[PDB]
């Protein structure tokens, strides 16, 4: 299946490229490098976790903004390749209001604004920190996004060369990819 995209009606006449921009604004950077993660506040959590799962999702320690990845996600920890995120990456969801966790079954994003699902991203363990899925998801807890920027761009050019990271999503909506949802 190709990729799909949910947007709030209220982000209709946004660019993707815009709405991530400025979402990484928001997120900023948890500052997750060595000596600055000393306790739970910047680590996020899998579900179930602790070092593997189905989500992992972080919350902003700037803002509310949040995200959850979706997929079969495994983090090295200390093993070789060290602070490695790898696995298959098939969605992200991005907003604000993170809830939930291992504990009570699952995170929810109460405010989600946007999602994008059938990534088809999966990256072995051998790339360590150069894999998609590890650059993806690092780029979204340290304030650049242009990682997921980069594979939304190809997977819409995939489906039409006409569709792209600067169309609306107004735009991708006639074209079947992006569905709106209740603001």
């Amino acid at each position: 299946m190709s990729i799909s995209i949910s947007y709030s009606t209220t982000y209709s006449g946004w660019t993707v490229a815009d709405y991530l921009a400025d979402w990484s604004a928001y997120f900023g950077d948890v500052n997750h490098r060595p000596g600055q993660v000393v306790d739970g506040s910047n680590t996020g959590g899998f579900n179930p976790g602790p070092f593997d799962g189905s989500q992992y999702a972080l919350k902003s320690t700037a803002s509310d903004a949040a995200f959850i990845a979706g997929g079969d996600l495994h983090y090295t920890l200390f093993s070789n390749p060290s602070h490695t995120l790898w696995g298959k990456l098939d969605s992200i969801a991005l907003g604000d209001t993170l809830t939930g966790g291992a504990s009570s079954g699952g995170y929810a994003l109460d405010s989600q604004e946007v999602s994008f699902s059938n990534l088809g991203l999966d990256s072995p363990i051998a790339q360590g920190r150069d894999g998609t899925v590890h650059k993806v998801v690092y780029g979204l807890m340290s304030g650049d996004s242009s990682a997921l920027q980069g594979q939304i761009d190809a997977l819409l050019k995939a489906v039409d060369p006409s569709l792209s990271i600067n169309s609306t999503f107004d735009q991708l909506a006639a074209a079947g990819v992006a569905h709106a949802t209740p603001a």
